[PDB]
């Protein structure tokens, strides 16, 4: 009983983001078995190359659902619990025995976030780690640097910190990297075959979007990001992945493919963002003008912006990137692909 998709709005919003400065912009909808597939600009802004929905790109945050489901996964199987403290699992890992699983995949455990300290100054910032490799426990140490911003559950605070601590949970409760159990839990049995987990390679595989980044200075020249370890964020933003496959995970997720019923309901119970914004367990979900909710993540590593985005029922989903980051007029612009697919024409 969905709109049916506006594919003359889809292209105007494409058309926009690019005045607005992204290279490229595209787009694919998955829609009950009909697919609509968009895209304007270039891949790659020195050589020319097209982009094209088939393009490979990085996810950037996208990767907390990703990491949310591994992590219900071993809830359904009895080796984890949400409302058990961190440190249980990890003894010694926060200063507050009372931060639990649960805060932090919704981003309510006041944990610092490093990525402001180390981003501060987006493109001198990109320079500093994008050839890093940090483990897990060094990003947690940067957080801790600084005290916590609020008490254990009192507010959401988005905060990278919250899906180092899960990579951390992960490895620990499985014995198995975190690239093994996103394998082997999600990309191998939904086949998932242009979705990626290379850390700390810096080489996107295939053929691929570029990245730009767009500098603090208004104006600047555009910086290529798109080869980096990703190791400042691992599990909170490491995937790689395709509009095609994020459309096939969103869906997958939502109609009940991926986990026990109850937790598919702990994932959705829905932390206040805003009047029309929630936050569930590493699962975003957004109100849209004409009534529809819609469930998924968005990301902005660098020089990419991501929104990957399904019905309640997983029947129809959306995936689109443009291929700038440090943008915010092409961020917003692209959230309107949300009302195109979802709600159509006015
Ligand atoms: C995941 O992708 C992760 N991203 C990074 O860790 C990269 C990075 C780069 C520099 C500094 C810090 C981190 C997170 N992604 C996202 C996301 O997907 O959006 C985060 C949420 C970001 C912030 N969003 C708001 O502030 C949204 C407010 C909300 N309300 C309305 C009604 O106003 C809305 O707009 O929906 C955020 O920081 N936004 C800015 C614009 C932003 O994304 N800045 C970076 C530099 C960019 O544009 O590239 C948290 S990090």
């Amino acid at each position: 009983d969905l709109p049916a998709p506006d594919d003359t709005g889809l292209q105007a919003v494409l058309h926009t983001a690019l005045s607005q400065g992204a290279p490229g912009a595209m787009v694919r909808v998955d829609d009950n078995g009909t697919i609509h597939q968009l895209s304007e600009g270039v891949a790659d802004r020195a050589t020319g190359r097209a982009i094209t929905t088939t393009d490979r790109f990085r996810v950037g945050s996208v990767t907390k659902s990703f990491s949310a489901v591994v992590l219900l996964q071993l809830v359904d199987e009895g080796k984890l619990d949400l409302d058990a403290s961190v440190n249980t699992y990890l003894p010694g890992l926060l200063p507050d025995d009372r931060i639990t699983v649960r805060q932090v995949m919704s981003h309510r455990s006041g944990l610092y976030d490093y990525t402001n300290d180390m981003f501060a100054q987006t493109v001198p910032g990109f320079e500093s780690v994008r050839n890093k490799v940090f483990s897990y426990q060094d990003l947690i140490t940067l957080s801790l640097k600084h005290g916590v911003t609020n008490a254990p559950g009192a507010a959401y605070s988005y905060s990278n910190t919250n899906f180092v601590v899960a990579g951390m949970l992960i490895e620990k409760l499985t014995g198995h990297s975190v690239a093994t159990e996103y394998q082997n839990r999600i990309f191998t049995p939904l086949n998932l075959t242009d979705t990626f987990y290379v850390h700390p390679d810096t080489v996107i595989p295939g053929t691929h979007a570029n990245g730009y980044l767009t500098p603090d200075e208004a104006g600047g020249a555009l910086v290529d990001s798109t080869e980096q370890t990703v190791s400042w964020a691992q599990s909170a933003g490491a995937v790689i992945s395709s509009t095609q496959d994020l459309d096939t995970f969103f869906s997958a997720l939502m109609s009940g493919q991926l986990m026990s019923a109850a937790q598919l309901a702990q994932m959705q119970q829905w932390t206040t963002v805003n009047s029309t914004q929630g936050y569930g367990l590493g699962l975003r979900r957004r109100d849209l003008s004409c009534g529809i909710s819609v469930y998924g993540h968005t990301g902005t590593v660098q020089g990419y912006y991501t929104y990957a985005f399904a019905s309640k029922d997983g029947k129809r989903s959306v995936t689109a990137l443009a291929n700038t980051s440090n943008n915010v007029n092409v961020l917003n612009t692209m959230a309107r692909t949300l009302e195109s697919a979802f709600c159509g024409k006015p």
